């Protein structure tokens, strides 16, 4: 038991398809400040708790299930809600967290700290925290700018280095102060750009599925990915203004080395896409969407591939991310975008662990 | 004891936020045509179908308290369901109808005719039948075109008398023959744009939020309806094209009176609102909304309407019912909208009653 000998936490990344539990070690710094972090535990569960009836048995359940069997209690709880979340108002979250409270003060082998919905904003500061951390980049000073994507099912984040500015919303910038090192980060979240809100946007766009896919309307696939990007681009910029928002801060504040996390790296593994080193480009994803998927015959390719629950969607999703990355942050077409291993279940509560001492 | 002496029907709308069962009785005429349909039975069930897990048991308890305490169950069942199941692929949907097939196979009176998500097309065509039926139109050959619409939560129909046109999709073209009479309809649903899914690209938009209403993101609501409707239009039309597709054929194919079901009823009937005669036009409800919602303070607004549930969104729904009507189907802002007060509970479902029967 790693618990009697270092500090632990829980934290709970509750997102919109499901919620992974985390049990972190680790030892601080004269700071105080999280060193040597190692994971000890993960859990996921399935579906996203926004998505359960908020009732004293439901919810039961759900914490039953998501908690129970953990090797490792009596330590402190961080339960972080993000965009499932969000898309409820501010009432009904209220059903959730007050039988969530009240299960927690049931029970007696966790002590929950938080319970709450974090803005997209301070996801993107985590996001950005855990992936550096990861990368080991936070130790000193950069040579090199990073910046991190956050693939999501109902948002999207992005967040790069940025000199602090009187120009932008204080809510769009953060300071923080680490290993005696000051940095200033432009954190966005788009509400409603994840890939599961996105989709809801395109399921009768023929350019968008294989081939003679079964489109709800009644019409027939005919995939293009160059064509559904361009629909996707619609909404993210004539609807969002991605591209307006993002684009000129990019251009001031080159960022050296993307990486992604979230949904991007399971397509990305996936046995249909093709990537050596952890990494893609933009103008690659697409193509392989394209050919491997967007103009293929629908059932031929299903029988092909039927371990794959994603695979109806993966001309829509390579479209999408390239409209995202490339019509809406500007990113070349030919710039390599690391994104971590699907195994690695790496997430932001990386970021929780560490801001608590900043 | 009404289905001792008439034939009887039951017919589940299996809509995106829940389900409602009709039990209707009906004689019929010397076409076997049903004439006379009377609702007996009428009981909604939260959330939508489409929203709870798939399993034997999560359905059982689905099921049974949509079914179980109806007076009548030696009849015939149609479980129709619509966008909220639209939204799911083919695979994740056929779950769900093993699931009810067997629940199905387990009762002894209940008679399952067809379980299955309809197309937004056949939606559309028993929008139209269920709303005529009940004005009293289909029996003979009318004077004036009625123009139906359905405001759902996940897709919006519309539905209009247009003679057969060969350059248009078969699929947005119906022709009936009920009453002995001849009828062609186009016939058109725009997935994604019913309001829980609309709204999920516009919750950090102040414009479209009461004054001081908090954001997910953070900031605060400014409203604002012609902002926040101009944002909505970008969504129904770069993104939809809904304009493009339905203003040439309204233009050639003009109605003289249009109805509205589904959610506007709800909006309409808000103490908000000053509407006579169950109707509204479009730039009254703009004009309310912005006056009495949108620049308004939030704090006040929700202690003062108390019963308004859904209060929060109504700023957002009054932009996107007229962005919607008026930038996107092209009807004039100060046209009759009659909507059907909403303690009738009108839905679609006396159209399958009808249909099924040509
Ligand atoms: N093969 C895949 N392709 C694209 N997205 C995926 C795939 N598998 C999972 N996802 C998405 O990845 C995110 C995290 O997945 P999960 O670990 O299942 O919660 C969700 O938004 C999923 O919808
Ligand atoms: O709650 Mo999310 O799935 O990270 O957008
Ligand atoms: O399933 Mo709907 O709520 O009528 O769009
Ligand atoms: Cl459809
Ligand atoms: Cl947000
Ligand atoms: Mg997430
Ligand atoms: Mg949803
Ligand atoms: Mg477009
Ligand atoms: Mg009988
Ligand atoms: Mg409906
Ligand atoms: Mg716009
Ligand atoms: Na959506």
């Amino acid at each position: 038991n790693p618990c009697e000998k270092h500090s632990c936490i829980a934290v709970i990344d509750a997102g919109s398809t499901g919620s992974r539990l985390h049990i972190y070690s680790y030892d601080t710094d004269d700071t105080n400040t999280p060193i040597h972090i190692e994971e000890i535990w993960n859990k996921k569960i399935k579906p996203g708790f926004a998505s359960i009836q908020p009732n004293s048995v439901t919810i039961d359940a759900y914490l039953t299930m998501l908690l129970a069997d953990a090797p490792i209690h009596n330590i402190p709880v961080y339960f972080y809600a993000t965009a499932g979340m969000r898309l409820l108002p501010q009432s009904q979250q209220k059903k959730y967290y007050d039988e969530l409270d009240y299960w927690f003060r049931q029970q007696s082998q966790w002590q929950l700290v938080e319970a709450k919905t974090i803005t997209g904003n301070d996801e993107a500061l985590f996001d950005w925290l855990a992936v550096n951390y990861k990368l080991d980049t936070l130790k000193s000073v950069q040579n090199k700018s990073v910046g991190v994507m956050d693939m999501g099912g109902a948002s999207v984040q992005i967040v790069f280095p940025m000199p602090k500015n009187a120009e932008i919303s204080k809510h769009n910038q953060v300071e923080l102060n680490i290993y005696g090192q000051n940095i200033n980060l432009y954190v966005h979240s788009f509400l409603g750009l994840g890939q599961t809100e996105m989709s809801h946007q395109f399921l009768n766009s023929p350019s968008c599925f294989a081939n003679d896919y079964p489109l709800p309307d009644g019409e027939s696939g005919q995939g293009n990915a160059p064509s559904c990007k361009e629909e996707v681009t619609s909404l993210m910029n004539s609807v969002h203004k991605v591209n307006q928002q993002i684009q000129p801060l990019l251009a001031l504040n080159p960022v050296n080395e993307w990486y992604s996390i979230g949904g991007i790296s399971n397509l990305a593994s996936s046995q249909l896409f093709h990537f050596e080193n952890s990494e893609l480009t933009n103008q690659s994803l697409l193509q392989q969407g394209d050919n491997q998927i967007c103009h293929q015959q629908w059932d031929i390719l299903n029988g092909q591939y039927p371990d794959d629950e994603y695979l109806y969607q993966y001309c829509l999703l390579s479209s999408y991310y390239y409209a995202l990355m490339v019509d809406g942050y500007g990113i070349n077409p030919n710039q390599t975008i690391h994104y971590i291993p699907p195994e690695q279940n790496l997430d932001w509560t990386i970021g929780v662990v560490l801001h608590r001492a900043l």
